């Protein structure tokens, strides 16, 4: 229901704090442009205005981006379907 | 139906005036770029060629992204199986 | 089956030879340059190694992208289970 | 089962090694930087901090995309729901 979501929800904002910490300490971005960026990395956006520069920051982002895509995408999908399209239909109601 | 189609129509080019709006005023581009920009966002293309400079625009693009990604997708895909399979299909038709 | 394949991989080739004729005329790359920047962009990758910088150019990009990403990923789709596919399960059979 | 995710894992490494020994050889790309750029391209992320420079390179990275995004979006896929998902509702019982 809406603790799927509430649960998917979770689980994507833990992973935007882990890209978060990671490029923050790792990368020297400030901690807003480390979450843009890794919001931006994971829809696959990837505007490239900021990208990773040593190695170890590429490597983590090599495995960032599989193992968070599904996770990000997952949530979009039940975002798009079980909230906004709800809302949505409500929205349409006449009265 | 159509409607459905229609819909989903009308609720992506209110989601891009939505982006074109902001990012014309709080970022500066002409409103021409801001849509193009909000386009290339959602649609996760991400060329780079603009990006959001200040933290409120950053903010609001991760929020953007978000929201935006499922209903611009959404549309795509009734776009694709709604209106160009069947005009494919009836251009298919052999006289 | 097949000519479905095929028919998607026709439309495909031609909306790639469209922005091919497209970016290389009002834009000014050079065909190969507008062959791999539209494979590029309706496959949502956009390095942003090119990306177009006329007016004219940035409207036509944001058609482009709607109209042409539902069937890109319509064909890669098919490639992927009606072609990929049957070659790797072919490809493990033991002899 | 898992043999499915083995397989596609193995198939996804050997399409990443393709890349890594195309773009190292004729880009001139250090192997790690191949790597990630063969990465942030299938996943079509697509930062352009690397992109191709020669012909053969943009020709290559034209029949990777299509080739390569099928299989590694059906890993990411599978990753999601074989192996994230049922780790998720393992890690959900509460004791
Ligand atoms: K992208
Ligand atoms: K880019
Ligand atoms: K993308
Ligand atoms: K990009």
């Amino acid at each position: 229901k809406d603790k799927e979501f509430q649960v998917l929800f979770v689980l994507t904002i833990l992973t935007l704090i882990s890209g978060t910490i990671f490029y923050s300490t790792v990368e020297g971005l400030r901690p807003i442009d480390a979450l843009y960026f890794s919001v931006v990395t994971l829809t696959t956006v990837g505007y490239g205005d900021f990208s990773p520069q040593t190695d170890f920051g590429k490597i983590f982002t090599i495995l960032y981006i599989f193992i968070g895509i599904g996770l990000v995408f997952g949530f979009i999908h039940k975002l798009a379907v079980n909230v906004q399209l709800p809302s949505i239909l409500s929205n349409l109601v006449p009265r």
